[PDB]
Formats: structure tokens, C-alpha cells, sequence
């Protein structure tokens, strides 16, 4: 038998702790025999779980397509996924538009700004003892922050989570694209204004850009809006939502945290490594032999990167949170030309997220009376995750 037959990023095995990491650590032993395997899932695909054969897939972009980034394919009706849906030369022509606002300077400009969100968002249940860390904090963090960037109002998270579940999650085929299409229609809206009152946010930047010589079409720009709101509030909300998760139980973790502040950046690249929420795949448009396997044109290859982040060959006792573990280079934001816009972004969130999470609230646990959920799929990572804590004070208030 083997874990590979099976594998499907939608349905892997959870353990008893809630996580589907002894089912990635089983699939990470059968890798060191064979770091590429079948999966007869969504009709036949190869998942690619080695750390060195997923570098090769994808550093190789001659062979291996970005138009097979989402596998099965996100509902975004009749839009591609812009960047990251595309191939050079076109997508280093679209990823130039918005490589200014998310340089490490320009996002360095929302730390405080993060800080003060993060504080205010705890404010509302610190005198209550209990919450859902998910809903409460880490949905929202990524979500203001990213309405914010957008243009658009942040106390609508609950209608931008919607639209992407509808892209990501929605199994009717019918209604996800009829959901998908009320982002359309919001974003045409957005567009329009911005047209006329345009702004210093990333939407106006893109509206006013010029390729080759033309203004980008309403279809590239809804393509940028949707591949920005995604993107922003997704992996983000998955990833810090694990985070809290794990801060909830792992108290040793916990306390070095809170007495060595110095260390969180270096965390928070090893939680990355650990709790990385995603995977993409590749359309594969020649003949290419990656190890012991050739693989045909219009087959996929998943890149399970949480296997690769696993690899004994890569890392040193690879199953352990070291946070001060370096140079950590995981696999969890990608490599090479598709590399996470968002890098820098995430890595300011988590830091700001943990550090005033931490310092408002040192003393939690997981609620005994609620469960948690751990959500799958491309995206994955902790979706609820109830805790209980010491009643405390309001800052503002
Ligand atoms: C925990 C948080 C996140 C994770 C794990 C993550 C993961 C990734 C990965 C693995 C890729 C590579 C795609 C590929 O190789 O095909 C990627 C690309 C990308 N991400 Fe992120 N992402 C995160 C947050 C963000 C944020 C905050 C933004 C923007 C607000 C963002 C925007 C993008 C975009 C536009 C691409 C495509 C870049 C390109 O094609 O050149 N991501 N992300
Ligand atoms: C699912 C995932 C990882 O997130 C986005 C923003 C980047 C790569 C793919 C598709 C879209």
C-alpha cells in the first residue's frame, strides 16, 4: 500500500490532536522510498512530496505551467488567476505593477497601524474570558488590513470571506460562481470610483498602470482585485488561526515567546515552516523526468509543501518547532519567480498578531466544551479555534 494512491489535499486524515500532521509525517517517511507518487485523486495526478524534486518542478517553468496553479481549479468564473495564474513574459509584466506596495518599506508603513487593529480587536472580548481565536482575531487582522490596501470598507469581512469561500470551498458548482460573481460586481463598482477619485491604494496604483504602452482592461483589474483579496485574507486568516491554535496548548513554546520577544521573527518563519497553509500545483506542457518519473503533457503536479518542509534530507529534526532554526529555507511561500507577494506582509501580520496577542492575554487554553476545526484543502489550517482565558482589561475603554 501506498499514502500516495489516495493523497487528496481536500481529504487528508486527521489525527487525534486535530491536524492532519501524522498523516503528513506518515506521507513524509514514504517519500525518503519515493518523493513522487500517483494519486488516483481528481482523476489521476502526481503529487510531488520530496523537498529537492518539488525545487526542480519548480524551478523548471518551461515544463511546468502556472495555469495549473489551482487544481481542482478555484471558481473564478471566466477569470484567470491574475500573476499567479500566468507565465512570463506575462507575468512578470503584471507582478511589476504591484511589486512597489508590497516592498518591505511600504508595508513597514502598516506596522503600527497593525499594532493599534490587533489591540482593538482584543478589546472586544478581553473582558469576556472566551472567544473563537479564529473569528475573533485571525480572520480579522488580514481582513481589515486588507480592505485597507483595497479600498474597500473593513468592517465588510464577512462578505469578503464569503466571495472566497465560494472560490476555494463552495461545492455546488452553481452557486459558488454566482457567489463568485457578486465579487465581480463589487469589484466593477470599486473600479468605477476609483476612476474618479482615485487614491494611494494598491486598486488606484493598478487602475492607472499602463503595459506595453495600454491601460489594463475592467477584466485585468477585477483579476487583480480578486487575486489581492484572496490572497490577503485567505492563507493569512488559515495560518495565524494554527498559530493561535498551537499557542493555545504548546505552553514551552508559549513562555519562550513571551520571554524572549527578540526570537518571534524567527518563530514565526518556523510556525511558517510548520502550520504552512498551502499547495499549488503545475500543468505539466512537456515531457519532463523528475527523478524516477516522466510526466505528459496536460497532467498536473501537486507541490505538497508541507511534506517537503518535513524533509529529513532539508532539515535537521525536521518534526520539532525550532524557532531558532536557520536559515529555515521551507517551502512554504514558494520559491523562485511565483514567490509570495504577500512575504514580508505575513511575516509583519504574524509578528504584530503574536506579539500583542501575547502580551494582552500570556494565559489561555483551548475551551474543553467547544471543538476545534481544522479547514482543508489548498488553504489549510485551523478555521475555529475556542479558547478560554483569565478575564481582563480593555485598553480603549
Ligand atoms: C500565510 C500567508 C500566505 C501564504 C502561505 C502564501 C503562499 C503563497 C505561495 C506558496 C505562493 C507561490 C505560488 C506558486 O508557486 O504558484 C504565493 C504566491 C502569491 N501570493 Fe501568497 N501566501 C500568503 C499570503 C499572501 C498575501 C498576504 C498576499 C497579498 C496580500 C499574497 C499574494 C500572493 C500573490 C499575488 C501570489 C502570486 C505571485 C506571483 O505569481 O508572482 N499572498 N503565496
Ligand atoms: C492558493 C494559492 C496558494 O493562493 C494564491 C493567492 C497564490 C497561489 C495559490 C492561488 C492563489
Amino acid at each position: 500500500t501506498s499514502l500516495f494512491t489516495t493523497a487528496d489535499h481536500y481529504h487528508t486524515p486527521l489525527g487525534p490532536d486535530g491536524t492532519p500532521h501524522a498523516f503528513f509525517e506518515a506521507l513524509r517517511d514514504e517519500a525518503e522510498t519515493t518523493p513522487i507518487g500517483w494519486s488516483e485523486a481528481y482523476g489521476g495526478h502526481w503529487v510531488v512530496a520530496g523537498y529537492k524534486e518539488i525545487q526542480a518542478v519548480i524551478q523548471n517553468t518551461k515544463a511546468f505551467s502556472n495555469k495549473g496553479v489551482t487544481f481542482p481549479r478555484y471558481e473564478t468564473g471566466e477569470f484567470e488567476l491574475m500573476m499567479a495564474g500566468q507565465d512570463d513574459p506575462v507575468h512578470k509584466k503584471y507582478r511589476q505593477l504591484v511589486a512597489k506596495p508590497f516592498s518591505p518599506e511600504a508595508t513597514d508603513l502598516f506596522t503600527e497601524q497593525l499594532r493599534q487593529s490587533t489591540n482593538d480587536l482584543i478589546d472586544a472580548r478581553i473582558e469576556l474570558g472566551e472567544g473563537d481565536a479564529a473569528t475573533w482575531l485571525a480572520n480579522e487582522i488580514p481582513a481589515r488590513l486588507t480592505a485597507i490596501l483595497l479600498g474597500l470598507p473593513p468592517e465588510d469581512g464577512d462578505t469578503y470571506r464569503r466571495w472566497v469561500w465560494a472560490i476555494t470551498h463552495v461545492e455546488n458548482p452553481e452557486e459558488g460562481a454566482e457567489i463568485f460573481a457578486e465579487l465581480v460586481a463589487h469589484a466593477r463598482t470599486l473600479i468605477a470610483e476609483r476612476r474618479t477619485n482615485p487614491g494611494n491604494d494598491i486598486m488606484s496604483r493598478v487602475i492607472m498602470s499602463k503595459i506595453d504602452g495600454e491601460s489594463l482592461s475592467e477584466d485585468d483589474l477585477i483579476g487583480f482585485f480578486t487575486i489581492l483579496l484572496l490572497g490577503g485574507i485567505d492563507a493569512t486568516a488559515r495560518f495565524l488561526s494554527s498559530v493561535f491554535w498551537r499557542l493555545a496548548w504548546d505552553i514551552e513554546l508559549r513562555r519562550r515567546l513571551i520571554a524572549h520577544p527578540e526570537l518571534i521573527p524567527n518563530a514565526v518563519d518556523e510556525l511558517l515552516r510548520f502550520y504552512g497553509p498551502a499547495m499549488v500545483g503545475r500543468l505539466v506542457t512537456q515531457e519532463v523526468t523528475v527523478g524516477d518519473i516522466t510526466m505528459k503533457p496536460g497532467q498536473t503536479a501537486m507541490l505538497w509543501f508541507p511534506i517537503a518542509s518535513r524533509d529529513r534530507s532539508a532539515f535537521d529534526s525536521p518534526d520539532n518547532i525550532v524557532i531558532e532554526r536557520t536559515p529555515n529555507r521551507h517551502l512554504s511561500l514558494g520559491h523562485g519567480i511565483h514567490r509570495c507577494l504577500g512575504a514580508h506582509l505575513i511575516r509583519v501580520e504574524a509578528r504584530v498578531a503574536i506579539t500583542e496577542f501575547l502580551k494582552r492575554i500570556p494565559e489561555f487554553s483551548l475551551d474543553p466544551n467547544k471543538e476545534c476545526e481544522w479547514l482543508m484543502g489548498q488553504v489549510a489550517g485551523m478555521l475555529h479555534v475556542p479558547i478560554i482565558f483569565p478575564k481582563g482589561k480593555r485598553l480603549s475603554e
